[PDB]
């Protein structure tokens, strides 16, 4: 198992909801584990894109988070986050998947709250960090 750590300072209306949302991954996957901590892998920010929440990253780790503040409010903000940090894990947009898969993201509307991946989801990360 691979620890990748974040920090989630900077995003301080999303407190509960990133814990939430490693919580999840935490609860998930077995071959990598999130633990917030300094000299941080990733980060979450904050603030007002029209497009969205969105994430930079290499895939593998590392790089940054922005929660949007209309997304998360017409959105469930856990799926919302916990869909974003799975960007972070490696797992690409899907966006004409169903609610039942992560990934799709916002694809299935403000209807869909569910936070959890599906198992190819889970499967896909734990091959993805197999070696580390
Ligand atoms: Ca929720
Ligand atoms: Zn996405």
């Amino acid at each position: 198992t691979v620890t990748v750590t974040y920090d989630p300072s900077n995003a301080p209306s999303f407190q509960q909801e990133i814990a939430n949302a490693a919580q999840i991954w935490n609860s998930s996957v077995r071959n990598v584990q999130l633990r917030a901590g300094g000299n941080a892998d990733f980060s979450y920010y904050e603030g007002n894109d029209s497009r969205g929440s969105y994430a930079q990253t290499d895939g593998h780790g590392r790089g940054y988070i922005f929660l949007d503040y209309q997304q998360n409010q017409q959105y469930d903000s856990t799926r919302v986050t916990a869909h974003e940090t799975g960007h972070v894990l490696g797992l690409p947009d899907h966006y004409q998947g169903p609610c039942s898969e992560l990934m799709s993201g916002g694809g299935p509307g403000p209807s869909c709250t569910n936070p959890y991946p599906n198992a190819q989801e889970r499967s896909r990360v734990n091959a993805l960090w197999a070696n580390g």
